[PDB]
């Protein structure tokens, strides 16, 4: 089998990108945000909070033939930007793009944290990092991925997320007509639970390219790419007036800049994310002072290449027994 499902921006900064998904019977479909940095399904619900739902579309398990409450399961998670969501779990039929899996740990959330609440247009998240990090106790659940690979035509999905326009989620298949060049392939360390790799360097703008390991995870959750503060220096220092403001949370440039190209390596290849795709506009409404989209992970632990990065590659997740990621031009 195979699915294949478009992605599109949730606001014109490309922030996020929401993926339609069918939950139940009848179906109930929500837009979730696919998320390769996590492994819980997780969905607003009949059950969440009357205060903390505003504009979401619900699922509504009393509704759905399909759906059994998993019994004595409760999940609860906090992601790296802090905002967190928690609750109980169904199992239930999901399909994406035409691949349904029968069985899916949907996890219904009872509680979600504001930042969930204040983005109406997402109405929960899917999780494709690896099965070991999902938070369901007693008994942890698997992915979605992970529940479909083995009827899959070949145990993979794909991510080409766009910049400023839909992209698309394929699973099972590369569609080879979505790339350029050929597709490079890379180790992935599933040791973390992540989409987990090392790129070989970087470049600015047309500067020379510094061949360094720079290990980091793949990770469609994450709008922002978050690299050493090393690399970051470098490419902030060749925008005029750009600084890093404690104040706002990070590096600023002037509206008025240019913004010069990045370059990362996978093995031997490049993928050059154009400048227009870190920017990230006025860091308030009418203000001249633009939020950067390339920012330190210092405070992190690790390094991410977030959407800024993916979506100016086609990305190939490989799920076979031992893993790898795919990155090709576009």
């Amino acid at each position: 089998s195979t699915g294949s499902a478009t992605t599109t921006p949730i606001d014109s900064l490309d922030d996020a990108y929401i993926t339609p998904v069918q939950i139940g019977t009848p179906a109930q479909t929500l837009n979730l945000d696919f998320d390769t940095g996590s492994s819980d399904l997780w969905v607003f619900s009949s059950e969440t909070t009357a205060s903390e739902v505003d504009g979401q579309t619900i699922y509504t398990p009393s509704k759905s033939t399909t759906a059994k409450l998993l019994s004595g399961a409760t999940w609860s998670i906090s992601y790296g930007d802090g905002s967190s969501s928690s609750g109980d779990v169904y199992t239930d039929t999901v399909s994406v793009g035409g691949l349904t899996v029968t069985g899916q740990a949907v996890e219904s959330a009872k509680k979600v944290s504001s930042s969930f609440t204040e983005d109406s247009t997402i109405d929960g998240l899917l999780g494709l990092a690896f099965s070991t990090l999902n938070t369901v106790s007693p008994t942890q659940q698997k992915t979605f991925f992970d529940n479909a690979k083995a009827s899959l035509d070949s145990p993979v999905f794909t991510a080409d997320l766009g910049y400023h326009a839909p992209g698309t989620y394929n699973f099972g298949f590369i569609d080879t007509t979505a790339y350029t060049g050929s597709i490079t392939y890379t180790a992935v360390s599933t040791k973390q639970g992540f989409w987990e790799w090392t790129s070989t360097g970087y470049a600015v703008g047309s500067g020379t390219f510094k061949s360094t390991s720079i290990d980091g995870i793949a990770d469609t959750g994450t709008t922002l790419l978050y690299l050493p503060a090393t690399v970051v220096s470098a490419y902030w220092a060749q925008v005029s007036g750009a600084k890093s403001s404690s104040s706002v949370g990070g590096y600023v440039f002037p509206c008025s800049a240019t913004l010069p190209s990045f370059t990362f390596g996978v093995g031997s290849a490049r993928i050059v994310i154009p400048g227009d795709y870190i920017d990230f506009g006025p860091i308030s409404t009418g203000s001249s002072s633009c939020f950067g989209g390339i920012q330190s992970s210092a405070g992190i632990g690790i390094n991410i290449f977030g959407d800024v990065a993916l979506k100016a590659a086609f990305v190939v997740f490989n799920g076979a027994t031992t893993p790898t990621l795919g990155f090709a031009s576009k």
